């Protein structure tokens, strides 16, 4: 799957690493992502990620209501209440950050209550000098072990160290549906990831930049 994605600061669509400002119409943007055939969408609430007390619930309610396809939302999700709040806003899956790295027993609890189909674990992966896949702020393997007993199913992988990693880990963990994020700059990057075993590709920047349209991405990826 192609998974189009918007990063949000307040009501404002942005490019980040803040880099560029693209307006205050996330909804027509999303709806046009959907019109072209996107099956899943992806939001990051950077305002909430900065401080969770300012979680943009009303906004996210609106955005999720305005489209008729599942939406996954991340950004500062670090307590059970936040997960419930996001779900209560209509969100189809909650994307969890570094907490799932730091606090396995808590997060295991979230899995046990909400179920694994509702959660996505977001991991920044570093390949080090030695060739170990480590997980940013512990190895990938270690994490997968920690969460297999509670039915781990969805991982969002950003590589911050490209095809071959995904080939190997997708082969090692056939029970995990991997999502690649970052590293997309043109339609060819999408073609590249096509046969790797990766299940979903997060696409953001390239779309705002007009390199291609979601219809083109889908044409590519879906061969
Ligand atoms: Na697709």
């Amino acid at each position: 799957m192609i998974i189009p994605a918007l990063d949000l600061i307040g009501d404002t669509v942005v490019r980040v690493v803040r880099q560029r400002d693209y307006g205050n119409d996330p909804l027509p943007r999303l709806q046009d992502y959907a019109a072209q055939g996107a099956e899943v969408l992806h939001l990051v609430d950077l305002t909430g990620a900065k401080d969770p007390a300012k979680r943009q619930i009303p906004l996210i309610k609106t955005l999720v209501a305005g489209v008729n396809v599942p939406v996954q939302v991340g950004g500062g999700v670090r307590t059970e209440e936040d997960v419930a709040a996001l779900l209560k806003a209509g969100v189809a899956r909650v994307v969890i950050a570094s907490t799932a790295v730091k606090s396995p027993d808590v997060v295991k609890g979230w899995f046990e209550r909400f179920g694994a189909q509702a959660l996505v674990l977001a991991l920044d992966v570093r390949i080090d000098e030695h060739g170990t896949k480590q997980v940013a702020v512990v190895s990938l393997e270690q994490l997968v072990e920690t969460y297999l007993p509670v039915g781990l199913k969805h991982v969002l992988c950003t590589d911050i160290s490209n095809v071959s990693l995904y080939e190997e880990v997708c082969a090692r963990y056939p029970q995990i549906a991997f999502q690649s994020s970052g590293g997309i700059g043109d339609i060819d990057d999408i073609a590249a990831l096509r046969g790797t075993g990766v299940r979903g590709v997060i696409v953001g920047r390239a779309l705002l930049e007009g390199k291609f349209t979601v219809k083109e991405a889908i044409q590519c990826w879906q061969n």
